[PDB]
């Protein structure tokens, strides 16, 4: 039936928001594995959903092409709330040159490795999508959580258009993972483990915590607030709360450390834990290796890990 969009296609139906390759690229931020739900569908052209909507995404030297595909209608261009909501999902408000440069300027290693790697920045996440995500992430890669997600959000979400063969659901509300055969169906899907800490936490979220109006709390509260409250859900440790803090509920500081991140530290840092003596990641010298991190290179330290992250995945 209907298929996906290219720039060359439709040009009608595209819309752009004036914004530089050295602010944002698509290619190194999309497929970061800060969000698993968007795709490659043709060359250099990203589709994904966004709330109950579907979008394409392609980029020039100084524009964000973008279009947006409701589901239901009159296929026409993206409105300006709907670029209000691009636009904020993107933070684009915040100046990334101005981060590297602040960077750069205290680590000489930041300035070796950024120069090949620009445009790398956060995306605002829904909280409820990204906590769901995150969870499937414990010792799992890009591609298999990708998988996992895709599968997920097509037996419970809300299906919203098929575009050639492929068919984009919403994400599901907490309700839907709350249910009784929700893990057992979920276990189908081949989360394994995953699926008892996916339900455990819906469950919780609602009852422990009165829905997903609990999550937009946490996005308000302080970074160290929010990432305690995270560490009480079924699944969520330091490593995923930090996850969520940064990329969903607006903790710029929030810097997620696993046993790959202390590698790049000891190797490309010369970090050891010097307040602890125990030489292996721990909970203590985690936390004392995000905060070495944060003291580097400031209030937006989670941002600055991201460019070293997408800086590791290309070799
Ligand atoms: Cl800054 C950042 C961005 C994206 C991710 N995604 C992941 C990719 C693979 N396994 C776990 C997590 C992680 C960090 Cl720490
Ligand atoms: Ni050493």
């Amino acid at each position: 039936h209907m298929r996906h969009r290219t720039l060359s296609s439709s040009p009608a139906l595209w819309a752009s928001i004036p914004c530089p390759r050295s602010e944002l690229r698509l290619d190194l931020v999309l497929a970061s594995g800060q969000s698993f739900r968007w795709k490659e569908q043709s060359p250099a052209h990203w589709s994904g959903v966004l709330a109950d909507q579907v979008w394409t995404l392609t980029q020039t030297e100084d524009q964000l092409y973008c279009t947006v595909y409701r589901g239901d209608s009159q296929v026409s261009r993206p409105t300006l709330e709907e670029l209000e909501t691009l636009h904020k999902y993107f933070q684009l408000d915040v100046s990334l040159a101005q981060l590297y440069s602040h960077w750069a300027s205290v680590d000489s290693h930041f300035q070796r490795v950024a120069q090949k790697f620009q445009g790398v920045r956060l995306l605002r996440q829904d909280p409820t999508e990204c906590l769901f995500s995150f969870i499937c992430s414990s010792n799992n890669n890009i591609a298999r959580i990708t998988g996992m997600v895709e599968r997920l959000c097509q037996a419970f979400g809300p299906r919203l258009i098929q575009l050639d063969d492929v068919t984009y659901h919403g994400f599901p509300n907490l309700h839907a993972l709350a249910g009784p055969e929700a893990e057992t169906h979920l276990r189908k899907l081949g989360l394994g483990y995953r699926a008892r800490y996916v339900r455990a936490s819906a469950k919780a979220i609602l009852e422990e915590q009165g829905g997903p109006a609990w999550l937009q709390q946490l996005r308000v509260a302080p970074y160290e607030e929010a990432h305690k409250a995270l560490c009480t859900l079924p699944g969520v440790g330091a490593k995923v709360a930090d996850c969520i803090c940064l990329m969903a509920l607006d903790k710029p500081q929030a810097v997620p450390v696993d046993v790959h991140v202390w590698q790049i530290a000891h190797r490309d840092y010369g970090w050891h834990p010097k307040t602890s003596q125990a030489k292996g990641p721990s909970p203590l010298a985690n936390k004392e290796l995000g905060n070495f991190f944060r003291n580097l290179w400031g209030p937006y330290a989670g941002w600055a890990q991201a460019v070293l992250f997408s800086a590791d995945l290309r070799q």
